[PDB]
DNA sequence: TTTTTT
């Protein structure tokens, strides 16, 4: 009785909620916070025990009362709600930072957008300002990974693009790699990224591109749910022997809004995707099947400053895979790691984040930076398909080796090969032809573009 | 001996029932509801306490004297009841909708359905009618996905009997492939399906085509248990080099009435197979085995629409596998993702099982679709 | 209960059945063949009746 | 008991 009228005082705060997914988020210390092995039920009890009249709040200091207390709760959680369905918003340990604004909310302001997810760290506004003594070392930092030159214009804006979407709690429709020799400043990237947003960042394995992801357990991809960044390293020179190839197939369903695959001890097999997948590289990746899904899914973002030491600097100054040499920083990896451009590279986060992705949020791919999508850029403007658009053409037609078979438009094999042979050689490109062929096979289909 | 009597009173409105299979399905809120996580039990013993006389509902308000009353229930519950044997209702959070009338049913009239499963949203009738501008918006989305041409005329019809289909709870013969190169809408369609039935909708992952499901638990098997739709998107290009070429035999089984498969922590083997099972591919199928009897069970319904970008357009127009080229929206997803098209799609799906399940519910293969079938 | 190509080429979806069935066989597996005659092997209550649609060869 | 292991 009286403890069921403590229970009821508390779901009246709505300070504790049902998940479609069976999880009991609760509202303590100004976060939303969900946890399976933790009484965090019993915790919010303690806690909003100072919010209940002085009859009330001396039965809440007995812990077996309070397991009554938090029975009575889960009994009247009925119904499940909807939790993180605002992408603008970025939640922190103590409030949500509105991304379309500067703004700030701490209390019942940032209980409205259920945000389950946080960074872990308590919002500074004192640091989030601007001048920051701070913030010019952090630009030194980043005009010395990222030049802003001429050259390194499209580049630039690629790089500010991936790192500001990871701010947003939405599906990002592209895979984006950091591409790059040794010591070019990925690393220093990624970890300024982890300083930043924190708990929203999350480092995976190398299984959740070139193996099945719903083989049983798979740890490795379901703890991306809710993630907004997800960081792969060092794929071992895919191109050489003795290595499993990027496997496309996963590719597209990383892209998809949900991902298929469960942790251990538990049936939850769909997880919601909100992650900017990005993978470093010292190599370009190569996938086992080139498609138009696939071309379609992909972008990179290139390193070519060098951070090295004094000794080994002309080394260096003549590699082509260098536009500048700079001499590396051996304390920077230690203040990276104890925050202290928490904020400076979160505020920057949020200038690019206003200054791209808004009101919209989308990442576009680069085909042209992949060399294994050279063959299929090429063929796209090599050739035009069918038919329809030239049959009064083909008077003109008659000459140029072009025959009729099967009333649409027809090139025998030998005639097709040999003027694809006189595009380019089959040295690099003869596996690829002799695919193509074998995929579009006898007759072909297919128009210059010059005979028309 | 109180605490008996409270537990024959709820016994006594059939708010409690048992599944062959072992589940308890209780009555909260106007619909059927099991869950073998969760205190379901003891959540209807509080919900009832106020249709229960005055001094019997002060007992139930201590948590202790619930669980007591369930044990009460579970040992009274010695018979079992058949549930879900109504192929032509929508179970919705607040009420069933029948699908050969236009009637809709809450309250105890809804119960006598005994739908297990829900779409877990309520049904709104403001915006099931016909009009407003979200029906106008969607007719648009769906026409340019599925053209109405003379040509189109037999796919899109394809098209729409499959996925009204997904309304009809009843066991399927045939497997529905999506077949159509990128940006061609089949995501697209399944976010819209996803949205229109909710709960009633499930996406596997690709062991239920491609390894042998009797092995250990299998959430991916026994997640698809009494759902209307099951979705297998990124079918892989198998026809290559270090690959699983599907298998025919999983066909067999996934066309059966009963699936087996068990949860983590869970006996419960036998599954209820009521769902329409879509591939999203951008390849069309192989199998290991070609028999005749595989030749009854692979429908194939393609997309030739491509939606580019005003930079790429020019080279789509000379695809092949292209009929129509239009200009992609690229705040149309999040529109989908907030549920603006949920009651418009679900008018849509209404009316073509009126046209085409009625009263006959059955889905024919379209073999002449796959090269492998040919020979 | 029905079963293909798997028990000649379901331990527990064996017991106590007084028929088995398989279909189009696709060897045949002789070993697996005279496993199926013991009572245990479970206990063995079925006429495991197979049709074929073409001769049957053995190994 | 599931996972781990086969
Ligand atoms: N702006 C900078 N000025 C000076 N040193 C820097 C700067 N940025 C990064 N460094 C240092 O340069 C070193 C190499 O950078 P690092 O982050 O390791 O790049 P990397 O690409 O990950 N190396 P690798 O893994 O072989 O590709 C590290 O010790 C960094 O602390
Ligand atoms: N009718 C439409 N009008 C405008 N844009 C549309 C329409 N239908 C789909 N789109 C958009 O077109 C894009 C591609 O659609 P999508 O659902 O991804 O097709 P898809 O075939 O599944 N992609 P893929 O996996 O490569 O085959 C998405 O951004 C959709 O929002
Ligand atoms: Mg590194
Ligand atoms: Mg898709």
């Amino acid at each position: 009785n009286k403890l069921f009228n403590i229970a009821q005082r508390i779901l009246d705060t709505n300070s504790v909620l049902l998940t479609e997914r069976g999880d009991h988020i609760v509202w303590i210390n100004n976060s939303w916070k969900f946890n399976s092995e933790e009484p965090l039920i019993t915790k919010l009890i303690l806690s909003i025990r100072h919010q209940l009249p002085k009859e009330y709040s001396s039965e809440l200091l007995c812990p077996r009362k309070r397991k009554t207390v938090e029975a009575n709760i889960r009994d009247m959680l009925v119904d499940s709600v909807e939790t993180d369905t605002y992408p603008d918003k970025l939640p922190f340990k103590n409030g949500v930072l509105d991304l379309v604004d500067g703004m700030f909310y701490s209390g019942d302001d940032a209980k409205k957008y259920t945000c389950t997810v946080s960074t872990g760290f308590k919002f500074d506004d004192t640091k989030f300002v601007e001048d920051s003594p701070e913030m010019e070392e952090l630009m030194n930092i980043i005009n010395d990974i990222q030049p802003l030159t001429d050259e390194n214009k499209k580049n630039r804006e690629l790089y500010e693009k991936t790192l500001s979407s990871c701010l947003c709690g939405a599906t990002k429709g592209c895979l984006t790699f950091f591409f790059g020799e040794t010591a070019t400043g990925k690393s220093t990237t990624k970890r300024l990224l982890k300083s930043a947003i924190g708990d929203l960042f999350v480092e995976t394995g190398q299984t959740i591109l070139t193996d099945v992801l719903d083989k049983g357990p798979n740890p490795f991809i379901a703890n991306m749910h809710l993630k907004r960044s997800v960081f792969c390293s060092e794929l071992p020179d895919f191109a050489c022997s003795g290595s499993k190839k990027i496997r496309s197939d996963n590719i597209k369903k990383l892209t998809e809004p949900c991902v298929i695959g469960r942790p251990c001890f538990s049936n939850k097999i769909n997880n919601r995707n909100h992650a900017t997948i990005i993978i470093d590289t010292n190599y370009k990746p190569v996938f086992d099947r080139i498609d138009n899904a696939l071309m379609r899914r992909i972008a990179v973002v290139r390193f070519r400053t060098h951070f090295s030491q004094p000794s080994g600097r002309e080394a260096a100054e003549n590699n082509d895979a260098y536009d500048k040499v700079k001499l590396l920083d051996e304390g920077l990896d230690g203040k990276i790691q104890n925050n202290r451009y928490r904020f400076a590279f979160l505020y920057l986060l949020v200038k690019w984040y206003k200054k791209y992705h808004i009101p919209i949020m989308k990442l576009y791919p680069t085909p042209e930076e992949i060399p294994d999508f050279a063959f299929y850029l090429k063929i796209g403007t090599l050739l035009v398909s069918s038919s329809v658009k030239h049959i009064p053409l083909m008077t003109d037609l008659s000459k140029k080796g072009y025959i009729l078979y099967d009333n649409v438009v027809t090139l025998p094999l030998t005639t097709f090969q040999q003027k694809i042979s006189k595009y380019f050689n089959s040295r690099l490109f003869g596996h690829d032809i002799e695919s193509f062929i074998n995929r579009h096979k006898e007759y072909l289909q297919y128009i210059f573009i010059e005979d028309i």
